[PDB]
């Protein structure tokens, strides 16, 4: 059987000229920039968990997000997969503020800091910028090494 998986969200604030990323401050993946997100909680829809995580980690409150992708992560030595649902929005009305877990920062869209993001981001982030939807899977050894991955553009997430 396929391993069991745990539901996570990942949220990108994407405006015409810039994207909001957050630096993970502690723990696994510390020092890397990426979307805001976390585990979906009991009795919570995936979109509402994504809205909750955006607010908890960045302070930004938005009323709705667009579902743009799904990425499954597998790590050598850990039988449980991460099932990550990726959301995007262009419309905010507050200021991003540093939380205990994340430091938000804007990057211009010709200065996307790929060298400081998770390696999988190099493959699916360009699809998001093109307003495409995607399904992906990545198997990691540790934090740096991809041993296998699949990626496909889809019409519906």
């Amino acid at each position: 059987a396929m391993g069991a998986s745990r539901l996570y969200t990942l949220v990108l604030v994407l405006q015409p000229q810039r994207v909001l990323l957050g630096m993970k401050k502690r723990g696994f993946g510390a020092g890397r920039w990426g979307g805001f997100g976390g585990k979906v909680q009991e009795g919570e829809t995936i979109e509402d968990g994504a809205r909750r995580e955006l607010q908890e980690e960045s302070g930004l409150t938005v009323d709705a997000l667009h579902k743009v992708g799904q990425i499954v992560f597998e790590f050598v030595g850990e039988p449980e997969l991460m099932d990550v649902h990726v959301f995007c929005t262009d419309s905010i009305q507050g200021t991003p503020v540093e939380s205990d877990e994340m430091r938000p920062c804007w990057f211009q869209l010709d200065q996307i800091p790929f060298k400081d993001m998770w390696p999988d981001d190099s493959y699916w982030f360009p699809l998001l910028l093109q307003k495409k939807k995607f399904h992906g899977y990545f198997k990691f050894q540790g934090q740096d090494t991809i041993l296998d991955y699949t990626l496909r553009e889809v019409d519906t997430v």
